[PDB]
């Protein structure tokens, strides 16, 4: 019996306003750009959109090293232009999410400025900070972004602790003023009509008491380890009863490093958590847990086993998000399908087949409607990231990886795929700026831009725009159960979902060759929902499909 809700039946665009559409030539995207093209994006069908961090931040991390949670970023525009986003959407019926980022603030926030000042300071104990041993770091942690997770102060002598950047300090969550503070910041926001948060790496909101050594297994998995705090329910649970349940909010948690197992605790409904499970698994397939910038080969075996056991740990009680790339991981074409320009359009128009027929929340990340591809990164410098430059650090300027092995990884893997500003249109900088950008546009832009799509029936754009539109039709589509055909095929991925009688097939070839696929037991088709590529028509009552390369569809069968 499904409990339907109006955000496990939403389709979220995320928007890294950084890179949408700048308004003002300095390069950058802000505010002004994201609500100049709110119609481009009811056009595609989206009823809610996540946005990145929008809050005042020196932009170590472009938007994740908060100064001032009640400011807006200077780069993006001023609290009068958030205030006209919240109200031009909400003019088109769509609905807000925004990014909460609370494991950690800006070393230049006031709280952390206060904190180092001495050991008698009030806020002293907003954050984490221990003395050394035999002058090195007080353990063995390791950062996400490079070197030690503990950075020395001179001031008093003491480190402080930094999962991601020396300028992204800890908060300390086990002192209730911190989680206080952070409730009321919540609420100022809340209070202007929000109707989501994304909750960034939720998992690592409690440290383990005494910070002990990390073992030697443990340091090749470090991210696991620091989701293993003995109080994050009681934390998050606390959050939920103090702010959350008192308003009309869908939530969204970031649970990097938490082993699937353990994520239905976050996301089971009556554990009054958080709504909508943001899981790694899938994206991170083809990555190693140790050197976490190396990708390996995968297969569509392993890709599918793991959308089974992400679907059933979800269970009855829980709810996925579903997603194929965002500001952190590659492009999905590129990363799942075939960018080059035989294949793009249709491996793209196969990864949204893929998206929009999962039980799950999807969200479409910027450009995935266009088919943007991952870009040509060559040398170091071309890239922004601070995580890249972390890993480089640790990696190759130590010797232990060779310049070029490095790179033919990270060109692969880098955050900064999924950053280069969007491609509106084929004019200069692809319309997204007057100025100069602040990171490259793929030179595809004169190929892969809105303008060429949104009027073209055939367009990546359309299909999108036709497959958001056949699941806000059909209800199996969002709330069907799901069954795959053979876990164990490389070639052809075949799944059902169904609710009571009516039950629908979806087919993707991930080949780049004709298959010939024939259905399992008494299934045969009703009706063709929709394909793409397909050059073999499909009768009633048919038994087989002979898939030309690349070539994705939904089925309804008979019952
Ligand atoms: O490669 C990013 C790294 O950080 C994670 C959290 O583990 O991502 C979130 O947290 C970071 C620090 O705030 C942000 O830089 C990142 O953009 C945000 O999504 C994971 O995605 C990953 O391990
Ligand atoms: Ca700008």
């Amino acid at each position: 019996n499904a409990l339907p809700t109006w955000w496990k039946q939403a389709v979220f665009y995320q928007v890294y306003p950084r890179s949408f559409k700048d308004t003002n030539g300095d390069g950058i995207g802000d505010l002004n750009g994201i609500i100049e093209n709110l119609d481009y994006l009811k056009k595609l069908g989206i009823d809610a959109i996540w946005i990145n961090p929008h809050y005042d931040s020196p932009n170590t991390d472009n938007g994740y090293d908060i100064r001032d949670y009640r400011k807006i970023m200077k780069e993006y525009g001023t609290m009068e232009d958030f205030d006209r986003l919240i109200s031009e959407m909400k003019k088109r019926n769509m609905r807000l999410m925004i990014d909460i980022v609370i494991n950690h603030t800006s070393d230049q926030h006031a709280w952390f400025v206060q904190s180092k000042s001495g050991k008698n300071n009030p806020y002293r104990d907003y954050y984490f900070w221990r003395d050394g041993k035999d002058g090195h770091a007080p353990n063995n942690y390791p950062s996400f972004f490079g070197g030690s997770a503990w950075e020395k102060d001179d001031k008093s002598g003491q480190y402080y602790l930094h999962y991601f950047a020396k300028q992204q300090p800890d908060l300390n969550w086990d002192n209730p003023k911190v989680r206080q503070d952070l409730y009321d910041m919540l609420r100022f926001w809340l209070d202007k009509g929000v109707s989501g948060l994304r909750f960034d790496t939720v998992a690592t909101y409690s440290k383990i008491p005494n910070f002990p050594d990390l073992s030697q297994q443990q340091l090749k998995n470090f991210a696991e380890e620091y989701t293993k705090g003995p109080k994050i329910h009681d934390y998050v649970n606390e959050m939920n009863r103090e702010v959350l349940s008192h308003y009309d909010i869908a939530t969204a948690g970031q649970i990097f490093g938490v082993p699937l197992d353990k994520s239905i605790k976050f996301f089971d409904r009556r554990r009054n958590e958080l709504n909508i499970a943001f899981t790694f698994d899938l994206i991170r397939l083809d990555r190693d847990a140790d050197e976490r910038w190396r990708r390996k080969d995968w297969t569509l075996s392993q890709f599918r086993k793991i959308v089974d056991k992400v679907d059933q740990t979800a269970g009855e009680y829980g709810w996925n998000a579903f997603f194929l790339d965002n500001h952190d991981n590659p492009r999905a074409v590129s990363h799942f399908g075939d960018d080059r320009p035989q294949w793009r359009e249709h491996a793209a128009k196969a990864l949204a087949t893929l998206t929009l027929t999962q039980r799950a929340t999807p969200f479409i990340y910027q450009g995935s409607e266009l088919g943007m591809t991952n870009y040509p990164f060559k040398k170091i410098d071309d890239f922004d990231d601070v995580e890249v430059k972390g890993f480089w650090q640790d990696y190759v300027e130590t010797g232990k990886v060779k310049a070029e092995e490095f790179l033919q990884n990270v060109r692969q893997t880098s955050r900064d795929n999924s950053r280069t500003p969007f491609q509106w249109d084929a004019s200069k900088n692809a319309g997204f700026t007057s100025g100069t950008p602040w990171l490259k546009i793929n030179p595809n832009y004169k190929e892969i831009n809105s303008a060429d799509q949104i009027n073209n029936p055939n367009s990546v754009f359309n299909y999108y725009r036709k497959l958001i539109n056949i699941r806000h039709d059909i209800p199996a589509l969002t709330y069907g159960s799901y069954i795959d055909l053979d876990p164990d095929n490389n070639s052809v991925y075949a799944y059902t979902r169904t609710l009571g009688a009516e039950k629908y097939l979806v087919v993707i070839n991930f080949k780049e060759e004709v298959m010939h696929y024939t259905l399992p037991g008494d299934l045969s088709i009703n009706k063709v929902i929709t394909e793409n590529n397909s050059h073999t028509i499909v009768n009633k009552n048919d038994r087989q499909l002979r898939l030309e390369p690349w070539q994705s569809g939904i089925y309804k069968l008979n019952p």
